[PDB]
């Protein structure tokens, strides 16, 4: 079935390039297919001395085929999966009955335990999407043509067309620039974060509220889960995140949420002529009656020509037209006021004209579907009426609140700028003592702080004026304001107070991010001091919530010193929480890499410690995640389905908590595999030296992916980038060796309680089980190549003691698991691309290879290269493509 | 499998009004079975008692039932038939395989004669849609939901929610008001007209176009039909044709105009971003570089915020997106230009800025389509470039072109308002030769003709000021004025000069109707006497449309010799223009009745006399019919299928023409026939008496379907509707009798000459086989009822002379086709209203049963009923559903 594509492709790729192209691309592949079968070292330099011939822009056009190949590959397998699994006629259905039969819960248990259930997914700009927008649409249509190519029910021309389109969007693809050539705008961020509403999440919500209330028929509860029970709900940093992004100005944020606003009134309006269409009933209840009778007083009999439909004044005849044609008209002067407000920098739109409350626009909605079911409609009301209430109770004015994010120096800077101005002191130089009960006496202080003479540096003006436009827009436009390198409570509460004295209306909820192990170590402690703060606890409402960083963790230490550290961190949080009575929510900054906190969803759920979440789950969906779980109708529901499932099963069927024994197992393990870690990525004073030489890592910025402009000061995401390009994964698996080794030579009977702990303690299975994973998606042959071509003869052992440990860890992984379906295949391209990866960097770091209109060829579409005409394009393409094929930037 | 839609209805049905009401629906159902099983005429009777007893509301309820029981049976009917017609795995690919392997013709000679065929469907608002419009979009909703479920893929929970959305959807239905409570205005039926647009036409015709490229690709014919090949257009007459019609007003033309363009304009917006994103290519030719370098020079480098996607200004290295970025920006432009134009009475926005051209639109569009195809991208080119290229030349800037129609004396009023005006005698009391050389003499002189103060009554003012509104607005949206009851060329010449002189920058084209059957005697006559004006011919370049009435030629005279009639006029005005060398396109007044010219599209489109179609057809699409024909994907496919080969095969395959006696043998049979249909419905002085008793024509006018305020003075479209609830059909088959009988009394030969007729030529055998087709549609028993309940003892025999007549001319029917699948069920229904139908009737002609705040029961819902509270609304829901089941109104 695979030769399927292979077949199609090169066909193309014939007719595009010639038949040599394609030979060479086949010879390619067959070496390849060579080396990930029998494994022989020498295929790949055999493979090199073929690749060395190339032309400069033949080889563009080989990286260019292997990437699209890498990126179909993916496609079919995408389809393949939602083939295999809709033939079938965890999961939803299955987890309500292992519920059930399991652990003997009722069915109402699942009910009300599924009504106070809420999953926070914040989607964010992290610069992982390795694609280019352009080419992601292409994805789609090609995976939709397979899609309906794989079914039984295709009619003769149904299927010449669907030929004829599958190539011609293949070759559209094909003819598409691949290469950022200029690095996007936040709001370019926030605009390819939205386009998956308009898109897929807009019709996804309501589907999936439909099956999970199918589910719910299944156990026997007729009852339909509320319309404004918040099952799920969208956060976005697109535009807001500024933590070191100096290009997301106040503006910025300004112009994304009347952006999103605009969005939203847009999709309503579309929606309502259709369900006022529908909304024919002529029965209603005596509240309804009354209501329509007074829209229908002020019904303003007027033409109201711009409409399309029910243009004319609306009857009593059918009053749930009457009250939606009001809702109409508030929709029309919202989407209208936002757009003059996007388009100029004003609207002479009266606000009152418009929605303005989060539910000015429910009401209306509610009170119909009260009359329906007060008149035995209520199977009409579940239909588009309950679809639309679940979308406005789940999308609100704009499509998602945004979360506001930046450092606690920032603040700090801002802060020693006030009492500096004030000749009272420097905030910076007092003691976090003084910060405390300074910011308390001002807190709960009535006298305006600054005025209009204070002195701004660009970056004071910048955090004050992002809080200006944070008070002059609509409170139901933001999430939370969320404080990177939180050490003490005087970082939260100089957020409140610049919130108060910035005449913020409505304050936002301030959360703090503990990113840095010592920070995770430290945070109990620190958030527990802040609890104790009698006005800030008293202001906090009985709810809180708290970040917890997963990217920069497991880069300073080991990343299974980074695992156990947030396993107890969680631990010890809600403790906290309980303690103080206030209901904790944790915010999980998870990447889509392992090396970065990631995983498969239900897994990294089930890994947390039990306890933890009831009914409040909060996590970051990292740019190139977002295309992984909602470019499809079923993308999207089967992410909705994963995540809500591992919650409500985290919830009712907490995981075992651990014994005593295997806690101090994992405090030891912990000290041996840090010092393994550290020994290797610090102590050793060349390894620097050779990371900057054996992976691609300085060359990441030239893909163009994000708007933001030693091996301690590198950023998470090109750190695991670099080592999962080469296949190696270092950062995944390190400790890991020296860990075991220690622990089994301390006590023997310790290989025993290490073969309890994976079969019992849900964690640290998760934890060996992906590591298997990882190794199973490395070869060490490739950093063996890499070494071979770019380090220097010196310190050549270094990386071969490195793959030692690799190979001796791998031993010991499996070793706790107790192990010894055939798709293959696809590793054959990555090999190739390896290759093409390798010899490039190598011509790229040469002096003769250096510099010292239209295009029409390849070769032309890279002019300010400050490297040779073909190579600097070729390096992109194979990142690229390597991405893809691994399924994993970073 | 019928029996699944009766289960789930009289489920609700029960859940609705109780078991009572179920059991005495079935009641009915039972009985209607035994009377269209048996045909005991007693069975009526047994019915009607059963009626009787009913309380007045349960009435209504029991005639919503079988009401929406037959509008259920034709969906189910439509599906069915989709289905039947889909597992087959006239039609398109059989006529070319036809037209290859039967007459010998070349696929290029099908190809170059499809290039140069045009079919100009026109939808008119003629008040025959019985359904409101607020039922249909639910009727649209069920037939999806009974098109999902008629499949063998259903996932057990996709089962379920569809159980519970046709449930949900047809108790919506139910609880809706069937009865429009007031009639619409012009713009609310066009309204109704271009909501089949936005709906199914707008994504139709490419799919079909699409269809059409495959056939032709199965022929050998690689090459795809021109985008600009003008295939199929679309006409409309709602909100412009004013033919005793004094609600259309001129405000009202303009009104319905700005209305289309902003629609247009509306959906090439939402249409031209997605596109902008696919058209990402780089390689292009240096006629599209220069372009894409002249746009980006005055690129504007602004924000442009107000756009969602490609906000920023958009860079060379994507060229088509350029250039379809400035159609973008123009296309906003106009789209907001129409929207304040229409809001307002004005806009601020410069024409400048928007599409003026019908194709300044479409240039830039073909400069992409060239680049494609210089770069090898032909495939790319034919995808959604190619659609969009076609939507463009098909719809253009107002989706359908207006036609406005009046008739010739509002003219003549003008005019000798204007010669009494200009004190130079009375344009009515002149002879026509006096008119036309006045007439030409101003035609072709250059002086203003009336001034500012000329006197106008409201009438007057009424036709000039539609002329001043067409020249006011563009061009491109209107298409021809159609001039009722034309006798002479100065009622053509008349509407030409008084487009001039009302300044219409490009006057539209003149064209006539012949309607009575004097005037279609007469038209080829007249029309030769208009070529022979060597001014007008000179004017008309060669090209023109005359219209030819359906509707009132069988009216006044025989069906027969009306049809006949037909195709002599058609014949001779294709003579007329041969000889004075203009191409001629006849416009052809059908209905969707057979009494008013109805029938299959193909049949009647064979019965049309060979070579004079030739590659231009114009047709009406009576109300009703629309819904009928584009309600659905495949309806709108199959019907663009079926008008397009019915054209192409009567342009290749000619029909026979026929020999001279079948002429002679017509025109005495016309003459007897016509005798035999005057006989009856205008010699008889009782005729019309009897007609407003046994026939339900006049209370016609509660349906309140269109905006319009002895027999010969009534429409006939009631007059054909009146006859068709009775089923029995009399303006269909009346002549038929005589004509036969007296021709085989003639001659004994003449039946082996009948015999030979009905099996050679075309439209002699499209006759009989539809006047077959409408007896089996006809019961006499139910005209037989009508008259025992409501018509004076005195003429009773009356009607039976017509059963006479009725069963004789059946006999002769079959007698010239050789006759002598198993549906029948629905008549059950239908007999059932029949009955309801009748007795109800006799209650509301009485004086004990006429008439001498909220609604929360249907008896509430017509408190100004001139009758009883029950009765109107109870017949009213007899000829909704009588006519939803024999699937015509009139």
């Amino acid at each position: 079935y695979d030769a399927l594509l292979l077949d199609r492709f090169l066909d193309i790729l014939q007719d595009l390039h010639g038949e040599d192209l394609r030979e060479t691309v086949q010879e390619l592949y067959e070496h390849s297919a060579e080396y990930e079968g029998k494994h022989e070292p020498k295929k790949l330099e055999e493979l090199g001395s073929v690749l060395t011939s190339l032309d400069p822009g033949d080889s563009i056009v080989i990286a260019k085929a292997f990437s699209h190949m890498l990126n179909l590959a993916n496609l079919a397998e995408e389809v393949q999966i939602a083939y295999r699994r809709r033939i079938k006629k965890s999961d939803l259905e299955e987890t309500f009955k292992k519920l059930v039969g399991d652990l003997n819960k009722s069915p109402e248990e699942i009910f009300d335990a599924l009504k106070n259930q809420t999953v926070d997914l914040v989607l964010t700009a992290h610069p992982t999407q390795s694609v280019r927008r352009s080419l992601l649409q292409k994805h789609g249509r090609i995976r939709d043509c397979l899609a309906q190519l794989y079914a039984k029910d295709i009619t003769p021309d149904d299927k010449q067309e669907l030929d004829e389109a599958l190539q011609r969007e293949i070759q559209a693809a094909f003819r598409t620039d691949e290469i950022k050539r200029t690095p996007p705008t936040p709001q370019d961020e926030m605009r390819a974060g939205m386009s998956y509403f308009h898109e897929t999440i807009w019709k996804g919500v309501p589907k999936f509220l439909r099956r999970v209330d199918t589910a719910l028929k299944n156990i026997g509860i007729e009852e339909r889960v509320p319309y404004n029970a918040p099952l799920i709900q969208f956060s976005s940093w697109m535009g807001g995140d500024r933590d070191g992004n100096p290009r997301v100005t106040p503006e910025v944020t300004r112009d994304v949420c009347l952006l999103a606003r605009m969005m939203a009134a847009t999709m309503y309006f579309n929606q309502i002529e259709d369900l006022m269409f529908e909304m024919s009933m002529w029965r209603c209840n005596d509240e309804l009656r009354a209501r329509a009778d007074e829209v229908h007083a002020n019904s303003r009999k007027d033409a109201a020509k711009h409409y399309i439909e029910f243009w004319k004044s609306i009857p009593t005849t059918e009053p749930y037209r009457v009250i939606l044609g009001d809702v109409r008209d508030k929709l029309y002067h919202t989407r209208e006021r936002a757009h003059q407000l996007l388009s100029n920098g004003h609207s002479d739109v009266p606000v009152e004209a418009t929605f303005i409350n989060l539910e000015q626009f429910l009401e209306p909605l509610e009170l119909c579907y009260r009359s329906l079911c007060s008149c035995g409609d209520r199977p009409i009301a579940d239909g588009s009426l309950l679809d639309f209430l679940r979308q406005v109770s789940t999308f609100g004015l704009s499509l998602v609140r945004l979360d506001i994010r930046q450092e606690s120096d920032r603040h700090t800077d801002v802060l020693d700028a006030i009492t500096t101005h004030l000749d009272i002191g420097s905030y910076r130089e007092w003691s976090e003592e003084r910060r405390q009960e300074w910011l308390l006496s001002e807190l709960s202080g009535k006298r305006p702080l600054f005025g209009s003479d204070l002195p701004k540096t660009e970056e004071i003006a910048d955090v004050l004026d992002t809080f200006h436009v944070i008070a002059e827009l609509p409170a139901d436009s933001f999430g939370a304001y969320i404080i990177s390198m939180a050490t003490a409570p005087s970082d939260v509460l100089a957020v409140e107070l610049l919130q108060r004295e910035c005449r913020v209306k409505q304050p936002l909820r301030v959360v703090p991010l503990f990113e840095k192990l010592a920070d995770l170590e430290a945070a109990p402690a620190a958030v527990a001091r802040l609890f104790s703060v009698d006005w800030y606890k008293n202001r906090i409402n009985g709810k809180q919530e708290v970040m917890i960083g997963y990217s920069d963790s497991g880069k300073d230490a080991g990343r299974l010193s980074a695992a156990w550290q947030l396993y107890k961190a969680q631990e010890e949080l809600v403790k906290v929480a309980k303690e103080y009575g206030v209901k904790l929510t944790m915010f999980h900054g998870r990447g889509g890499t392992v090396g970065r906190g990631g995983g498969p969803t239900h897994l990294v759920i089930l890994s947390q410690p039990p306890d933890t979440i009831n009914g409040s789950l909060r996590v970051t969906v990292q740019g190139e995640v977002i295309e992984q779980s909602f470019g499809e109708e079923h993308l999207c529901f089967r992410t909705l389905q994963r995540f809500t499932a591992a919650t409500l099963e985290h919830g009712m069927r907490p995981p075992i908590s651990p014994k005593p024994e295997w806690r101090a197992l994992l405090d030891e393990m912990a000290v041996v595999a840090t010092e393994e870690y550290r020994s290797v990525v610090f102590q050793e004073p060349r390894f620097v030296e050779y990371f900057r030489l054996a992976t691609p890592e300085l060359e990441y910025g030239r893909m163009n992916i994000g708007s933001r402009p030693g091996i301690e000061s590198l950023r998470a995401i090109p750190w695991i980038f670099a080592w999962t390009q080469t296949r190696f994964h270092l950062p995944v698996w390190l400790g890991f060796g020296s860990a075991i080794r220690h622990v089994i030579e301390k006590d023997v009977r310790n290989l025993h309680m290490l073969q309890d702990m994976y079969q019992h303690w849900p964690f640290f299975r998760v934890t060996i089980d992906l590591i298997e994973m990882v190794f199973a998606k490395g070869d060490p042959g490739i950093a063996a190549l890499y070494d071979k071509l770019l380090v220097s003869e010196e310190l050549w052992p270094f990386g071969e003691k490195l793959r030692a440990n690799f190979e001796e860890t791998k031993k010991l992984i499996l070793q706790t698991a107790g192990h010894k379906q055939r798709l293959r295949l696809r590793d054959s391209y990555i090999t190739t691309l390896n290759v093409c990866q390798a010899y490039t960097l190598k011509r790229i770091r040469d002096p003769s290879y250096h510099v010292t209109k239209p295009a029409k060829e390849l070769i032309e579409l890279n002019p300010t290269s400050e490297y040779a005409p073909g190579l600097e394009d070729t390096l992109i393409l194979t990142m690229k493509g390597i991405a893809a094929g691994l399924q994993n930037t970073g």
